[PDB]
């Protein structure tokens, strides 16, 4: 059975508690169980075929509320289900998944910027603290590597940035790696072949279509082809072998354009729209629901 793409919350007016199922090999998107808590300013990931939402904010007609929260979609159910809360809200939150744990880096609660860093272990529903980013980072941007976790951007409470780090597990240690050639907060952030690709995102002027890459092997970051759309707080993943963003914002619209990037030929695409347009969403890939 086939895979699809996944887009949690968001935010259009208010924040959102859609949960819809892009499905690639036939175009079609289905509406699933809403989140139970609306959610702007999450992110998504993905372990053992179920799919995770975490953190964010309630931006909602009578407050805002940032969100500690993680919650399981599970696609053979069409059920959401709690599960332990974070140490701290986190929202404009980044995840990382490696070998089987969540990794929840930075975020926002009410005016702190995080640095600090936590881990979720399904088997144990338990978090803990690891050590802290040596930067504060909202609208952070986190990809995996062969085993190594990366951030990417953000704002730190008063700049938004280009620098990047990475987190050694076995050593419990992050390290700055070269910086991006383009200040980025609200980027997509993902992994494909040996790189991490950062697209998109807002730089304190305006909103990015650029797109670049940093090969782990060469240290160095280049650019690729821009997208069609600027778009900050864009949703993206890879399904089979290709880029997708989702969503996002542009100065004017909160965009409904999805496009998927080819790299092979160097060229962005348009492939759908979602069903309404929409930020800050929340997005990963695993299995057609039941
Ligand atoms: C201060 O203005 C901005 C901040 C950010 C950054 C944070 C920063 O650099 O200060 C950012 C990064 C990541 C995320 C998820 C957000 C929040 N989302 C985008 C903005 O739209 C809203 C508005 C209200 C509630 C939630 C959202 S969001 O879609 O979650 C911002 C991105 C922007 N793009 N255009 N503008 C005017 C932006
Ligand atoms: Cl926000």
């Amino acid at each position: 059975v086939g895979r699809l793409i996944y887009t949690a919350g968001g935010y259009f007016r208010q924040s959102l508690s859609y949960l819809e199922a892009y499905n690639p090999s036939n175009g079609s998107w289905l509406r699933l169980a809403d989140l139970q808590v609306p959610r702007s300013g999450l992110a998504g990931c993905v372990v053992g075929g179920l799919l995770y939402a975490v953190g964010g904010r309630n931006n909602s007609p009578d407050g805002n509320t940032d969100s500690s929260a993680l919650d399981c979609y599970n696609p053979m159910t069409n059920q959401w289900s709690p599960c332990a809360s974070m140490s701290v809200p986190r929202n404009r939150i980044g995840v990382g998944v490696i070998d089987g744990h969540i990794y929840a880096v930075g975020g926002s609660h009410g005016c702190i910027h995080h640095s600090s860093v936590e881990r979720y272990e399904p088997e144990r529903d338990e978090w803990h603290l690891v050590a802290p980013m040596l930067t504060r980072r909202i609208g952070v941007g986190v990809a995996v590597l062969n085993r190594l976790l990366y951030a990417v951007g953000g704002f730190d409470g008063t700049n938004r940035l280009n620098s990047a780090e990475c987190y050694y597990p076995e050593r419990n240690e992050w390290r700055m790696i070269t910086p991006m050639n383009t200040i980025r907060s609200g980027a997509g952030v993902c992994v494909l072949h040996n790189c991490i690709y950062a697209a998109g995102g807002y730089d304190g002027q305006d909103q990015l279509n650029s797109v670049e890459r940093y090969d782990v092997e060469t240290e160095t970051w280049t650019f690729v082809a821009p997208m069609r759309h600027h778009r900050s707080a864009l949703g993206i993943t890879v399904h089979q072998g290709k880029i997708y963003v989702l969503g996002g914002y542009d100065g004017h619209t909160f965009l409904d354009s999805v496009e998927c990037y080819d790299p092979d030929s160097d060229t962005w695409s348009e492939v759908t729209r979602m069903t309404s347009g929409r930020s800050g969403v929340g997005v990963a890939v695993t299995m057609e629901p039941c």
